[PDB]
């Protein structure tokens, strides 16, 4: 594909191939904590990953995915702002060229070192490819990463990155429990938005956790040793694969908490 994160094919350019890039419900956005409306009618999230079944980890070129077997009918996100049940299909991250940036969502303009996205599709549409064509097709759980103590549950992900350094490489990645990536609290903000990479489809109910996870400097630095390029090509370190905040327009961010 033409799009990427370079000066000439990066987010400022995506609209040429994907005109919805300038649409009405684009992601990510800045979350203004003063104006986000507390809604005490928002239910607790239900995150059930006990039966989530990881399969593989793959370098897609702009980031890496940890892919799950989404036939596992109890591996599910529901509750919160959602109707019905959503199946976990993959997770991935966005990160920066340094610790002071890398997140896609921002909180009062604050950028985190990275952001984790756990992607789920609405079972009422049969599969992921059908779900992305509907406004309520996906639910993405977003979790900020900040630098400090190490996150033990991330270690297996960061240690495997060496073996999938370049575009196209994959590795077995079974027995990975995504519960190890969740913070203590599930308090969240939610708003209707989009995929943050092309095709940028406006099919996503965003659920962004207020509480970041701490990861160590060494852990996040392993993200930056990945490469955009394929094997043999000239080294281009994979960094700054985040889309900046987009106009909120006529949307309301709600908060499940104070
Ligand atoms: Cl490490
Ligand atoms: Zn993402």
């Amino acid at each position: 594909h033409h799009w990427g994160f370079g000066k000439h094919n990066g987010p400022e350019h995506w609209h040429k191939d994907f005109p919805i890039a300038k649409g009405e419900r684009q992601s990510p956005v800045d979350i203004d904590t003063h104006t986000a409306k507390y809604d005490p009618s928002l239910k607790p999230l239900s995150v059930s990953y006990d039966q989530a079944t990881s399969l593989r980890i793959l370098n897609l070129g702009h980031a890496f995915n940890v892919e799950f077997d989404d036939s596992q009918d109890k591996a599910v996100l529901k509750g919160g702002p959602l109707d019905g049940t959503y199946r976990l299909i993959q997770f991935h991250f966005h990160w920066g060229s340094h610790d002071g940036q890398g997140s896609e969502h921002t909180v009062d303009k604050k950028k985190y070192a990275a952001e984790l996205h756990l992607v789920h599709w609405n079972t009422k549409y049969g599969d992921f490819g059908k779900a992305v064509q509907q406004p309520d097709g996906l639910a993405v759980l977003g979790i900020f990463l900040k630098v400090g103590s190490a996150k033990p549950g991330l270690q297996k992900v960061v240690d495997v990155l060496d073996s999938i350094k370049t575009k196209g490489k994959s590795a077995d990645f079974t027995n990975f429990d995504p519960r190890g990536l969740l913070p203590e609290s599930l308090d969240y903000w939610t708003y209707p938005g989009s995929l943050t990479t092309p095709p940028l489809l406006e099919c996503v109910t965003w659920i962004v956790l207020k509480e970041p996870i701490s990861v160590s400097s060494e852990q996040v630095s392993k993200f930056r040793k990945l490469n955009f390029n394929g094997e043999g090509e000239p080294e281009e370190p994979m960094v700054d694969n985040w889309r900046p905040a987009q106009p909120l327009k006529n949307r309301q961010i709600k908060a499940s908490f104070k």
